[PDB]
DNA sequence: TTGACTCTCTTAA
DNA sequence: GAGAGTCA
DNA sequence: TTGACTCTCTTAA
DNA sequence: GAGAGTCA
């Protein structure tokens, strides 16, 4: 199996080519009424992709290097954390954006947490709106907000309480 | 079925065969170190479920009526808004759960909202606690919280800003 | 060894 | 969070 | 007509 | 949010 140096090299390597992504620049909000800047390293939209990566769905790739004859390949935003634990409390680690954008491979703008925690960053009111993440979110969450609730609570008799 | 008088017929006979399910009395965190209570009206855990429902699925059920000679089948906590429009920004609606408990049917508990404005619920403060959802949540949602985030954004080189 | 595709799977609403 | 079919 | 089961599907992380 | 196969 892969020594510590080995994915060492890995992780470097995989730095080295997302770092030549092309760079965008979103201004976001923050929460709390306010807006700040987070620069995405945005895989392109169509092959090719860069060294050692290759699209498995629409929003979807994989990063693949061969050490001694053998082909290793990992879910393309995994790589920072191939170092990390793997589970926690039982459930499988993923990797999360906290800038909410899949094509972006920033590993500055990744964590590697359970999948629940990764899908609540959608709600979070953001790091000047109240975010109490522990691994603070960079920004507020693209789903936060009043909802569009088509119906509330209602019955026709009275049959219930609250 | 198709007339209003139908439909409204099948409410009142939701409603009275669910009024009929036990009466399950849960605390609740609201947020801001509140307690409430709420009164679940729970399907039971096994057949008989009560006139009309059949299991489907683990915590799965659906309402059934023979109308005009033909069956008529909903989701079981659907019923409380056949009168209410089905999407919502072209995104299908769902009944929701306030009190995120699958087997309750109380309609004081049911809203009726996008699955992302439903999942979203999950990581709500609560009324107490700074919900802004319009619908208001009765309850802190279940996974709100600091998250249990092992690995945060980090690099090895130099390559990235934020 | 490498790229560019292909397929199906997980989770919990 | 859903829809639909098989039996009795 | 009603009940009690079976199966697969949707969505967006 | 994932893993793995095929072909050249
Ligand atoms: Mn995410
Ligand atoms: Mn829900
Ligand atoms: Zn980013
Ligand atoms: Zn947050
Ligand atoms: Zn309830
Ligand atoms: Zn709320």
């Amino acid at each position: 199996a892969l020594t510590n140096a080995q994915i060492l090299a890995v992780i470097d390597s995989w730095e080295e080519t997302v770092g030549q992504f092309p760079v965008i620049t979103h201004h976001v909000p923050l929460g709390g009424g306010l807006q700040g800047t987070l620069h995405c390293y945005e895989i392109p939209l169509a092959a090719p992709y860069g060294v050692g990566f290759a699209k498995n769905g629409p929003t979807r790739w994989q990063y693949k290097r061969t050490i001694n004859q053998v082909v290793h390949r990992w879910g393309s935003h995994t790589v920072p954390f191939l170092l990390e634990p793997d589970n926690i409390n039982g459930k499988t680690c993923t990797a999360s954006h906290l800038c909410h954008n899949t094509r972006c491979h920033n590993p500055l703008h990744l964590c590697w947490e359970s999948l629940d925690d990764n899908k609540g960053r959608n709600w979070c009111p953001g790091p000047n709106g109240g975010c109490v993440h522990a691994v603070v979110c960079l920004r507020q969450g693209p789903l936060y907000g009043p909802g569009a609730t088509v119906a509330g609570p209602q019955q026709r008799g009275s049959h219930f309480v609250v």
